[PDB]
C-alpha cells in the first residue's frame, strides 16, 4: 500500500488532500480524499502542481467523480459534482457549478478501481 | 478486522465492492464499499451472488443504506439512494431510479454497526 | 495516535460515532463518524455528554460538516447538512431540516485537517 498527502493553498485558503493506492490481487484501487473547507470566492476550479506521489494515481483515462456539499444560511442544501483530473503534472478538481464563498464544503472522497 | 473485495461483471459494465468488519468489545462496525463506476443502460438494480467473504457482512436484519450521485450533462447533480440487502446468496443494490447511461456514479460506503 | 468509538442513546433510537485522529508532519486529520441510523422523530439535534476521547477531536473553532441522506418514501432523496461541535462537554449534532422519523440515515463521515 503506497500514500500520501497535498496540503494546497489555493487563492487564500487551504485545501487538504489524501491519497493511496491499495493492490490486491483482484484490483488496484485509486483512493483520493480531501477534508472539509472553507472556500473565499465563487470557485469552479481549484488547480495545483502534483508531485510524483499524488500523479501516481492517476492511472486511469476516467477522471475521478465524487461529490460533496454547502449548507446555505437558509437551511438548503447545495450538492456538488467534483471531477479531478491530471494534465502533465496539474491536477484540476472541477466542481459542478460555482461553490458559495465563506461556506464549509463538506468532506469526501473519490476511489477508481482498476481490473 | 476482516477485509475483501469483489469485482462484479454486470451486464456489460463492472463495479467494485470492497467489505470490512472492525470487531472491538464495544461495536462491531460492517462496512460496504463501492468504487466509482460507469453504468451503460438505466439500470435500477444490481444484483449478483456473493462470495463468502462478502456474504459474512450482512448479520444485521436491515440493508445498507448509502448515497451515490451522477453530474448530468447540464451540470445538474442527481442523487441517489443506494439500498443493498441479501437474499439466500443473492446480494442486491437497489438505487432509488434509474441511473442514467454513460455518466459516471460516485464511489460510495455504507457503515452499520452492531452493539 | 488516537482512536475510539461511542454508541449513544438518543431518545428511543441508537446513533453508533466513530473517532479518529492521524499525527501527521503534512496533513493532521481528525475524523468524525457515524453508522446509518434509524431516527424516531422529527429530530433537528442529537446531543449528549462526551467524555476525554470524543472531547479530543474537537480541537478547532469551526465545527464538523458532512452530509447525509435519507430515502423518502417515494423514492426521492433528501439531503441534509450535519454540523458537529462541542460546547464544554456536550456534543451536538445539528441537522439543517428535521429528519423524517422511522427511514434510514445514511452513514456519514467528516474530516477535518489542522493547519
Amino acid at each position: 500500500t503506497r500514500q500520501g498527502s497535498r496540503v494546497v493553498g489555493f487563492m487564500d485558503f487551504i485545501i487538504a488532500l489524501g491519497w493511496q493506492i491499495i493492490p490486491s490481487n483482484i484490483r488496484y484501487i485509486y483512493i483520493l480524499n480531501c477534508s472539509q473547507f472553507m472556500p473565499t470566492s465563487d470557485v469552479t476550479t481549484i488547480y495545483f502542481q502534483a508531485d510524483s506521489g499524488l500523479e501516481s494515481i492517476f492511472v486511469m483515462d476516467s477522471p475521478f467523480y465524487a461529490s460533496c456539499t454547502q449548507q446555505l444560511p437558509d437551511k438548503t442544501i447545495k450538492t456538488y459534482g467534483v471531477t479531478i483530473s491530471k494534465k502533465q503534472s496539474i491536477i484540476s478538481i472541477n466542481f459542478s457549478s460555482s461553490l458559495e464563498p465563506n461556506i464549509m464544503v463538506s468532506a469526501w472522497t473519490a476511489s477508481i478501481t482498476r481490473t
